[PDB]
C-alpha cells in the first residue's frame, strides 16, 4: 500500500523493459519483484531482486526469461530495509501485445451456386468443422468483442468472425454446439447486414434468437445495406440505424461494425467512431494493439474460404 511501479517506454512489439519502483516514505536496501503472466497464471511466477538502487531500484526484465510468451504480467513488489525485516509495497500490471488472429468466414455451406456469392465465400461444413477442432485441439481462446480487454489475459486468443448474416450460418452454430464441451467453450461473431434479417437465405429472427440463446455467438453490425462505406454519406442510415436495428431486435448492446466490401476511409472511420467502439476490415494480416489513433477500427482480418488449405490455416492462425 505504499509506493507505484513505472517502467520504461517500449514499443508494442519490444521484448525488454526496465521498471522500477519509486515514491517510498521508507528507505530500503532491496526490493524483490514477483512476476507472473495472468493467463498462466499465479502457480506460474517467478522472483528478481533489485539489489540496485540509487535509481530507483531499476530493474531490467526481459521476456526471454518468460519463454517470449506475452500479454499481461503482474507484479508484486516487497522492499527489505536496512534491517532486515520485509514490507508489502504495491501490485501493479504490465502489458505486452499479443497477436490475434481473426478470421473472416461467410458462408458454411457447400457451394450451391452461383445463385447467392461467389464460389469463395462457401466453406462447406466438413472444412468449418476441421477449423473449429484444430482450435479445440490446440488450446485457443475464442473470443468476442464483449471480452476485448481479455486478448491479453488468456493464451491463444482468436476471434472468429462471419460476414452478412446468411441462413447457412446456422450450421456453423450446430457446429460449435456440438464442440461445447467442459473444455472448449466456444464464441464467434455475426455480423447482421441490418436491412437483410428476415430475407430469403438470411438468418430468421428466430435463427437470430438461437444463436444468441446459446451463449455462442455475439450478434455485430454489417451496415444496414451492404453498403461501401468509402463511396457513401449516408452515415445515418448505414451506421446509427443498423445498429438500432439489430439493438432492436437482439436486445444486446451492438458495439462491432465490419465494413462491407472491407471499403473505408477517414471520413467513414470518423462516423464509425461515433457509433461503434469496434470496427473489422479486410486489411490482411494479424490484429496486434499498436497504440496507432482509431486503431480498433481498422482491424485486420483474414480470408478463410474453400481454397484455403488446412496447411495454410495454420499458418494464420500461429
Ligand atoms: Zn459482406
Amino acid at each position: 500500500t505504499q509506493g507505484v511501479i513505472t517502467w520504461d517506454p517500449y514499443e508494442y512489439n519490444a521484448q525488454n523493459t526496465t521498471l522500477y519502483t519509486k515514491d517510498l516514505r521508507d528507505s530500503f536496501k532491496e526490493v524483490r519483484y514477483n512476476i507472473w503472466r495472468t493467463a498462466d497464471g499465479p502457480e506460474s511466477k517467478q522472483t528478481f531482486t533489485s539489489q540496485e538502487k540509487d535509481r530507483d531500484f531499476a530493474l531490467p526484465l526481459h521476456l526471454k526469461t518468460f519463454h517470449l510468451k506475452r500479454g499481461e504480467f503482474q507484479i508484486e513488489t516487497v522492499g527489505i530495509k536496512e534491517d532486515n525485516t520485509e514490507t508489502n509495497l504495491v501490485t501493479s500490471k504490465i502489458t505486452f501485445q499479443q497477436h490475434v488472429p481473426v478470421l473472416m468466414y461467410h458462408a458454411i455451406e457447400k457451394f450451391p451456386g452461383p445463385s447467392d456469392g461467389d464460389y469463395g465465400l462457401y466453406v462447406p461444413p466438413e472444412q468449418f468443422e476441421k477449423h473449429m477442432q484444430y482450435l479445440k485441439d490446440n488450446g485457443y481462446t475464442m473470443l468476442t468483442f464483449e471480452r476485448w480487454n481479455d486478448i491479453n489475459r488468456v493464451n491463444k486468443p482468436i476471434f472468429i468472425t462471419m460476414d452478412d448474416g446468411r441462413k447457412n450460418n446456422m450450421n456453423a452454430l450446430h457446429i460449435l454446439q456440438k464442440l461445447k464441451d467442459d473444455t472448449f467453450q466456444p464464441a464467434a461473431t455475426e455480423f447482421l447486414t441490418a436491412n437483410e434479417i428476415d430475407k430469403p437465405n438470411r438468418l430468421s429472427t428466430d435463427d437470430i434468437k438461437q444463436m444468441m440463446d446459446s451463449g455462442i455467438f455475439s450478434i455485430q453490425s454489417h451496415t444496414a445495406n451492404h453498403t461501401m462505406m468509402a463511396h457513401s454519406n449516408n452515415y445515418d442510415e448505414e451506421l446509427r440505424g443498423s445498429k438500432e436495428k439489430i439493438e432492436a431486435l437482439t436486445g444486446k448492446k451492438v458495439i462491432a461494425l465490419a465494413y462491407p466490401v472491407g471499403s473505408y476511409n477517414d471520413p467513414a472511420v470518423e462516423e464509425t467512431k461515433k457509433y461503434y467502439e469496434f470496427a473489422v476490415t479486410t486489411d490482411h494480416g494479424n490484429h496486434i494493439t499498436k497504440g496507432m489513433p482509431n486503431e480498433q477500427y481498422l482491424i485486420k482480418r483474414h480470408f478463410v474460404g474453400p481454397n484455403t488449405s488446412m496447411e495454410k490455416f495454420i499458418s494464420l492462425i500461429k
